[PDB]
This record gives structure tokens, C-alpha cells and sequence, in this order.
DNA sequence: TAATTGCTGACTCAGCAAAT
DNA sequence: ATTTGCTGAGTCAGCAATT
């Protein structure tokens, strides 16, 4: 209360509470939620920045790879009109 | 009762022209409530715009995505008219020309 | 030498479903 | 099942910028 509450497990909680004023059992359960709610809010808004952080580097992962892919198309577009023209030079051989 | 979506859209000076002669404790708990209504709103902001950001960015990366099946596409193409054009070349050399 | 605006992390609650 | 976990909407506190 409010540490060893919300850590404290579902048998160890009915434990400690089996003669417990029956009004008071809703109240520690009450307030016991109540705290656990607290630690699901904090993952809540956790996991959302981790999320948005992951999408952005699979936005920056992707412009790197489009970047390699010009780099090769450039390439490849060298190395085939090296091609081209040697071929069309030949055939002018006459 | 007293609608907020006027509430909100008034002045703090135009306010207090309205509350001219108003109680106290309910003249503070007015301004109050205003500035509750504001924050709702403000609240919602945020909210829809980092969904929308989100959308954003999930589209950016769908258009991306076609991009590199684009390029991909190119690369093999350019890949195979490179081993054409050479293989005509070698052909013609073995001829010799 | 005030008071108001807009933003945002954190909490609380409602309701929804799954794991316990 | 109960309790758990999650999430959108609201509320508040407290910060800086504005008037
Ligand atoms: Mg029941």
C-alpha cells in the first residue's frame, strides 16, 4: 500500500485478506486497480513512441535502400551502353 | 444550462462584460470551467493530429515500398539488355567483325 | 510586474476483451 | 469466470510564449 500491493499476487492478496472487513476488500481491490491502471497508462504511451520511433527508421531504412538502387541503375545503365555502342560499332564494320 | 461551444468561443474581456454583476465563488468557478472546456479541446489536437501523422508516415512508406519494386524492376531489366548487347558484341568479334 | 494561451506528460475512468 | 491489459477521452499541473 501501495508498493507490495500492486506487485503482491492473486492468491497472496486473497491470503491477506480472508477475514478482512468485507467493505474494505472492495476498497484495497478498488484501489489496487486503480494503481495497476496507472503502470498500464505508462506502458500505453511507451509502446506508442516506440511504435512511431520503429516507423520512421523503416521510412529512413527504405530511402537508404532507394539510394543503393539509384546507385546500381546508374551503374548498369553504364555498362550496357558500353555494350550498345561496342555492339553497334562492330556491325558498322563493313 | 449554458452551452460551452459559446463559452469557448468568447474573449476573456468579453466575459467579463457578461459576469459585469456575478457572484464570486461562481464567477471563479465560470472561468474555470472555460479554461476546462479549452483544454478538452487542446487535448484533441494532439490526439488527432499524432494519428494523422501516423497515417502520414504509413503511407509515405507504402510509397516508398512501390519505389524500390520500381527500381528492382529496372535493375534486372538494365541487368539483362547489358548481357544482350554483350552477348551480340562477343558474337559479332568471334565472326570478327 | 499582470493574466491568458496552447501544449503535453501523467493520471483517472469507461469499456472492451484475453490471460490468469 | 476474475482480474488483467489495453486505449480514447477527459482532467489537471506546470511550462514557455504571448498579450
Ligand atoms: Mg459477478
Amino acid at each position: 500500500s501501495d508498493d507490495q500491493l500492486v506487485s503482491m499476487s492473486v492468491r497472496e492478496l486473497n491470503r491477506h485478506l480472508r477475514g478482512f472487513t468485507k467493505d474494505e476488500v472492495i476498497r484495497l481491490k478498488q484501489k489496487r486497480r486503480t494503481l495497476k491502471n496507472r503502470g498500464y497508462a505508462q506502458s500505453c504511451r511507451y509502446k506508442r513512441v516506440q511504435q512511431k520511433h520503429h516507423l520512421e527508421n523503416e521510412k529512413t531504412q527504405l530511402i537508404q535502400q532507394v539510394e543503393q538502387l539509384k546507385q546500381e541503375v546508374s551503374r548498369l545503365a553504364r555498362e550496357r551502353d558500353a555494350y550498345k555502342v561496342k555492339s553497334e560499332k562492330l556491325a558498322n564494320s563493313g
